């Protein structure tokens, strides 16, 4: 389900940002999160986490289109 994977998203990066799970889901899909606070520094930390839930990317596949909707 798409939906659940933007949940597991939304998680990450409440965690990873310092913000609420709603100021995450207050998030278009296509909305920039560099736009939004997020920086390499955090989007390492994002590859991890993908890598060990399976989810193998790398930065820049991720980094290329910096919003829920291309990850």
């Amino acid at each position: 389900s798409r939906t659940a994977l933007r949940d597991w998203l939304t998680e990450q990066l409440a965690d990873l940002l310092g913000e609420p799970l709603a100021d995450v889901r207050a998030l278009a899909d296509d909305d920039d999160l560099l736009g939004c606070g997020l920086d390499s520094i955090r989007l390492m930390y994002l590859q991890e986490r993908l890598r060990a839930r399976g989810s193998t990317l790398d930065f820049a596949q991720l980094a290329q289109r910096p919003c829920l909707g291309a990850w």
